[PDB]
């Protein structure tokens, strides 16, 4: 799963449009009205004429929250909060986090509510991502407006949204409280006001219009589309960086004209690509599976883009170019055509040598082991001569920073009898094979300074030694990219700038005939003329012919002079090649600098973090500590790289700039850097939006602020922020439309102290940090935004404030349980309550005497008075605090107060006229806690009248301790007013924009109150293809 | 690997999880027999003496 993540990755889906109505509550009808009664005649009401009215008409109106209850979209996030009337349980909302060990389908536990309450308001922003679209409008043909344009809707059944949309359109003929109302209102205020109208003949940019809406959800839109505002780019920039990315290679042409506003939103800032690269590397971390098929997918892409071929027979023909008798047993060019031993086939671990030049940083190119020799090296043996020189010629080429002592080492391990220098101990001595000098530390000291070797006694190697320190070839840097768009994902080296352990040079003519002034064949030279020395040898002879020690410095010339095209190929026009693939990577490159023969600057560590350890909140104190080591080494063939550095060809006609212009053009018609640009953006939101939705629940640290600690919460562990960690990845992925992975890098771990930060050391011990910058997130402040409007609408949402009081209360009365009288209410600093905690010990009555319970000041009360008790006490208690109290609190005067913060309830409506008891609610409600739950609280609300009506008994058990009824809207709207019950008009508040004539169109009163009649901004932008705006000459 | 790997439930309440854990394992006990065993034990060994 993890390499094809690393190849390509899902697009998300950011841009969707909405077509419907920009709210998200909904106003319903719980009680019926009594339209035929016995006062007013029917004609009186606009009921009976079938008027059709912008609010239900009934005796008893709610809010409740809905979200996207009157949209039309054309995709779906599927994350809907969706509410009930509060005459229902919806107690099922509250209980979807860590409520798996609750037994009774109707209970919840409480210490889950604020982790509850915060995945829901994250589904309420998730679901209203959208942008509002422009539909289309007719004007008006009767005198019910002043000629208002108004808005149509796609879809059946328009002519009910024509009256919910338009308040100040229905007509006052009545004395009612909805005609009073819309009578106090203005008449200007409806439909559109404003036209973008830019070009004659085609749609209108934007539209401003007064329609129902909610001011939050209206926020919410407004800063979505403030994003993808600051996210967008034109054709012209686009041409502008294709042509850099080419380097002159491609040209592609933009129109020049007035044109319909577009929308293609894919400019980002660098530290979003700086994150989204350090998670893709320790995603990777030292797995060799999961990069070697970017390599080879690099690799055969070289060979498309690449006008170099290998021809073999360059060398077997010089091979054949000499001959040698008949009468002799061992022969130079048979061993070479024997040990070279090409099949054109292995072209594939050149390339692959060249695309680790991107990738140093993780992983790491070495020679198989192979290819050395098998039982150690002989001077003495055609065989072992051969194969130095093939490695000695192959090792340059590696990445590898430990090339140079293996070279070496492997001439030093091939004069074991006949020249010695001195080493550092006994383990690694002379005759220790050459692939164990893998590490700094294993260098020598002879190796550092020349006055350890004799000239005496190993002049060889002295020479060696100086050839290495002076002609080791020299490293380099390239330009590539265009950072103007794409930006750039440098990490260590600065943008725009590619290393190369190689020197470039460029070219200045477009037909190239062969030339050896490349640093290639000077290192050849240098390498031949060291062979020959040893070959002249007198001491090597004996066992040879003269003629053979000629033969040998023969075929050391015929070599030192091939047609090799392979040196100057890669000294001009590689680079090149390089730096136009590198911007169409799908994991851009990685490099830490390249050092020659500096020993005290080799890299030896690369190490990301993710988390932070105990009292330590800054970065750069806990990255040293925190971090993981990451790499991977990879094993290449000697024998191949060799022959594609000695056997290299040009096609017969070459001229550079038509080969590379035909060969350049398709693959820019390609946009996946387009699409990857995108998930690094929510990416990162994503890793945002995790942190900030975590602290609220446990301690870290990051300043945020706190709005929901009212609501209870248990003590969080590392398994409880796991496991919301989940949902909250859950439903990221969830409403983007992604399948892969996200986010789940960061959970393998402990999430409450997040960080990243990534860093390198050197050998002698100084070492390099990068701590990229969090850019903020959208996501998250909508989230935010979202808790400090609930911590003032807590009660459209299905939860109330507070605590309650249990106890008889029996009147005719007609006054609401959630907003009680005063002298009901009782609380700590009130003289003469009592308060237990822990220790409360029941002792029981003998011979008459009243059963006693412990107070706090050690005190011991019989069961009559003001108690106050935390809900955990009868939580814990539940069957024997039943069976102790109910007949006192039935009969008796008992009233008890329990402390619980925040609760959800349930609606109980009756006829006032009739006998009323509510013991069988608050008995059942009682009964049903337990340990570890409890179900919606019960009350009993009277239903409002608009006449005379006669009172009878009634008797309640709860009241609420402060205002909770907030979720209410007018009563008896039909009837000019309300004679009984609980008494309510339709909210000004909600409808400043239309009640207040002086206040400006724009005002809204968020977090204190949501407007519920609103001015929206409606858009028409275009969303095409770059293809379609952009066009190469072909 | 009992050290490298273990965890707790993501809703534990220690207080709930305690008390169910000791009520049932208490209301089987069987000291008071222990004590009285042991006293008798004691008896018997100074009367061999």
């Amino acid at each position: 799963k993890k390499t094809a993540q690393l190849l390509h990755a899902d697009t998300p889906r950011l841009v969707t449009w909405d077509a419907g109505l920009c709210t998200s509550f909904k106003i319903v009808p719980i009680v019926p009205a009594q339209v035929p009664q016995d006062v007013l005649a029917y004609t009186f009401f606009t009921s009976s004429y079938a008027i059709q009215s912008p609010f239900p008409e009934a005796a008893v109106s709610r809010i409740v929250v809905h979200t996207r209850w009157a949209s039309n979209v054309d995709f779906d996030r599927d994350s809907s909060v969706i509410m009930a009337p509060p005459t229902e349980n919806n107690i099922h909302l509250f209980k979807q986090l860590l409520n798996t060990e609750t037994l009774s389908v109707r209970g919840a536990n409480p210490l889950m509510f604020r982790a509850n309450v915060l995945h829901m308001l994250l589904e309420f922003v998730l679901d209203n991502l959208y942008l509002n679209r422009h539909t289309g409008f007719s004007q008006d043909h009767t005198p019910f407006t002043e000629g208002a344009n108004l808005r149509s809707l796609p879809g059946p059944d328009a002519e009910k949204w024509y009256s919910i949309m338009y308040p100040t359109r229905m007509g006052t003929p009545n004395v009612s409280k909805i005609c009073n109302f819309v009578a106090s209102c203005v008449r200007n205020r409806v439909g559109r006001f404003d036209r973008a109208q830019m070009m004659n003949g085609a749609m209108s940019e934007w539209v401003d219009v007064f329609e129902t809406s909610d001011a939050l959800t209206v926020s919410i839109r407004g800063r979505w589309m403030a994003r993808l505002a600051r996210m967008n780019i034109n054709p012209t920039e686009i041409e502008w960086a294709l042509t850099e990315c080419a380097q002159g290679y491609v040209t592609v042409t933009s129109p020049y004209a007035p044109s319909v506003n577009r929308l293609m939103p894919y400019r980002i800032s660098n530290a979003e690509r700086q994150i989204s690269q350090i998670i893709r590397i320790m995603n990777i971390g030292n797995n060799a599976t999961v990069i070697q098929p970017v390599l080879q997918d690099i690799s055969v892409l070289l060979q498309r883009i690449s006008p170099l071929q290998i021809d073999p027979t360059i060398i077997s023909n010089t091979m054949s170019t000499v001959s040698e008798s008949t009468t002799q047993t061992l022969s130079p060019a048979s061993s070479i055509l024997g040990k070279l031993r090409p099949s054109n086939s292995d072209f594939s671990s050149f390339r692959v040598a060249l695309a680790g030049w991107l990738y140093n940083g993780v992983v790491t190119t070495v020679i198989d082991d192979s290819s050395y020799p098998k039982d150690g090296g002989s001077v003495t043996s055609l065989e072992n001569l051969w194969d130095f020189f093939i490695l000695a010629l192959a090792l340059p080429l590696t990445t590898d920073p430990c090339a140079p002592v293996k070279a070496f080492m492997t001439l030093a391990n091939m004069m074991v009898g006949f020249e010695t220098i001195p080493m550092d101990n006994q383990i690694y001595t002379q005759s220790r094979r050459a692939s164990a000098f893998s590490t700094p530390h294993t260098w020598p000291r002879c190796f550092m300074n020349i006055q350890l070797i004799s000239p005496i006694d190993a002049p060889i190697l002295r020479q060696w030694a100086e050839i290495i320190h002076r002609y080791w070839p020299n490293p380099s840097q390239i330009r590539y990219g265009a950072p103007n768009v794409f930006g750039s994902a440098n990490l260590f080296t600065p943008p725009e700038v590619l290393l190369l352990p190689i020197d470039h040079q460029p070219a200045n003519v477009t037909t190239p005939t062969l030339d050896f002034t490349n640093e290639l064949t000077n290192w050849r030279a240098r390498v031949c003329e060291l062979m020959k020395n040893l070959v002249d040898n007198q001491r090597y002879q004996p066992g040879w012919t003269q003629s053979l020690v000629s033969s040998m410095r023969g075929t050391l010339d015929k070599l030192k002079l091939i047609k090799s095209m392979t040196p100057m190929y890669l000294q001009q026009l590689a680079p090149v090649e390089l730096a136009v693939i590198a911007p169409m990577l799908p994991f851009p490159p990685f490099q830490v600098p390249y050092v020659r023969l500096d020993r005290d600057r080799v890299p030896t560590m690369v190490g990301v973090t993710r988390q932070s350890r105990d009292t330590i909140t800054q970065p750069a104190l806990s990255l040293s500590t925190t971090n993981t080591t990451v790499g991977v080494p990879l094993a290449l063939d000697a024998r191949a790289i060799t022959v594609a550095l000695l056997s290299g060809k040009y096609p017969p006609d070459l001229v550079t700039n038509v080969w590379y212009a035909d060969a350049i053009y398709p693959m820019y018609a390609d946009t996946e850097v387009f699409s990857n640009l995108q998930r690094d953006m929510i990416t990162c939101e994503a890793v945002q939006t995790l942190v900030t939705l975590v602290a609220q629940i446990s301690e870290t640290q990051y300043p945020v602020d706190r709005y929901l600690d009212w609501i209870p919460s248990l003590r969080a562990s590392a398994a409880t922020a796991a496991t919301f960690a989940e949902w909250v990845n859950t439903s990221m992925k969830t409403a983007f439309d992604l399948s892969d992975m996200l986010l789940e890098p960061l959970l393998s771990g402990d999430p409450r102290m997040t960080q990243l930060a990534i860093q390198y050391q050197q050998y002698n011990g100084r070492t390099f940090n990068i701590i990229p910058e969090m850019p903020g997130s959208v996501i998250a402040d909508c989230v935010q935004l979202t808790a400090e409007v609930f911590n003032h609408e807590y009660n459209l949402f299905g939860i109330a404030r507070g605590d309650i009081i249990i106890g008889r209360v029996q009147s005719t009365h007609l006054w609401s349980p959630l907003a009680p009288p005063p002298d009901l209410v009782f609380d700590r600093d009130t003289p003469g309550v009592h308060i237990f905690g822990r220790d409360c010990r029941i002792s029981f009555g003998m011979n008459g005497a009243a059963p006693m319970i412990r107070d706090e000041t050690g005190l011991m009360v019989p069961f009559e008075g003001n108690w106050i008790f935390p809900l955990a006490l009868w939580q814990m208690n539940t069957r024997y605090f039943n069976q102790q109290f109910d007949a006192w609190i039935k009969t008796g005067e008992l009233r008890i107060r329990i402390e619980m913060g925040a609760y959800p309830y349930m609606l109980h409506y009756y006829d006032p006229r009739q006998y009323a008891n509510a013991w069988n609610l608050t008995s059942a409600w009682l009964e049903e806690i337990t340990p570890t739950s409890i179900p919606s609280v019960p009350f009993m609300v009277p239903i409002s009248s608009d006449h005379d009506i006669s009172s009878a008994p009634a008797v309640q058990y709860i009241i609420s301790t402060e205002y909770n009824d907030r979720s209410l809207f007018c009563t008896n709207s039909s009837s000019p007013q309300t004679i009984a019950g609980p008494d309510k008009h339709i909210p000004v508040e909600r409808y400043n924009i239309l009640t207040n004539p002086d206040a400006p169109p724009t005002q809204i009163q968020l977090p204190e109150v949501v407007d519920l009649y609103n001015v929206v901004t409606r858009y028409a932008y275009e969303t095409p293809p770059i293809t379609a705006v952009v066009m190469g000459v072909p």
